[PDB]
């Protein structure tokens, strides 16, 4: 089982994901290095879908030079029939790593948050609001967390959830960078307390209710890191105008004082 891309040949080791007409494979080049190749079948694809994938590739190419907390794109090939993207392969996604972990190391949680902030900061500077951040969107490679996509095209499922949905995303059924702060908050909450803020409410219709509800209060058990407590509280403010910004989160003692 092989894949060729712009001259070069690759052996499929394992399929790691699949979505709308796309598949992500862990593969090897001739020198026995590991990559992740994404394949998209374009045969039965809208002009909307095509344009979203074109928009994804352009943004991923551009955003290469600006942060190394964005997945590396080594090469790509696009025709009317398919797209191949040769990207970095990670060790493990952040969702799978959080589910395997007993207790999160305080220094390693702070390192990861820094990484997430840098990645999301970067896409914001180029006018992208992701809008659907989850642990599944971050990948552990080398020592660092990297963002793997931009919420531009359809997300890959591993081979959903509303636990990270911001209140204004539910309230706007009748886009701000503050929306990414909420979701990033929820990942940090999970990294801190072992649960997302509303992971206790199993009913999805009931889950959407607590997120929008001012009179529902999120609990914050006290911890050694009083800075971390505060970061969590400012990210998880229901009113987006009063919610903390990425550039503020970067000036925050939790991230600055070592
Ligand atoms: O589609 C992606 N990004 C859009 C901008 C183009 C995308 C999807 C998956 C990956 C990727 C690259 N590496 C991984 C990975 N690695 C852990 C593994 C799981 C199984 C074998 S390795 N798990 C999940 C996803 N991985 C990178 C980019
Ligand atoms: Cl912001």
């Amino acid at each position: 089982e092989c894949i060729s891309v712009k001259g070069r040949i690759y052996s499929i080791l394992k399929q790691i994901g699949s979505g709308g007409s796309s598949k992500v494979f862990q593969v090897l080049n001739e020198k026995k290095q590991i990559y992740a190749i994404k394949y998209v079948n374009l045969e039965e694809a809208d002009n909307q879908t095509l344009d979203s994938y074109r928009n994804e590739i352009a943004y991923l190419n551009k955003l290469q030079q600006h942060s190394d907390k964005i997945i590396r794109l080594y090469d790509y090939e696009i025709t009317d029939q398919y797209i191949y993207m040769v990207m970095e392969c990670g060790n493990i996604d952040l969702n799978s790593w959080l589910k395997k972990k007993k207790s999160i190391d305080p220094w390693e949680r702070k390192s990861y948050w820094k990484n997430m902030l840098e990645a999301v900061h970067t896409i914001h500077q180029h006018g992208i609001v992701h809008s659907d951040l989850k642990p599944a969107n971050f990948l552990i490679v080398d020592g660092m967390l990297k963002l793997i996509d931009f919420g531009i095209a359809n997300q890959m499922q591993p081979d959903g959830t509303v636990n990270y949905m911001p209140p204004e995303a539910i309230k706007d059924m009748s886009i701000s960078p503050k929306s990414d702060v909420w979701s990033l908050g929820c990942i940090l909450y999970y990294m801190t307390y072992g649960k997302t803020p509303f992971q206790q409410i199993i009913n999805q219709i009931s889950k959407l209710h607590a997120i929008i509800d001012p009179n529902h209060e999120i609990e914050f058990p006290d911890i050694p890191e009083k800075d971390l407590q505060d970061v969590l509280k400012c990210c998880l403010k229901r009113d987006p105008k009063q919610r903390i910004s990425i550039p503020e989160l970067l000036a925050h003692p939790y991230v600055q004082i070592q």
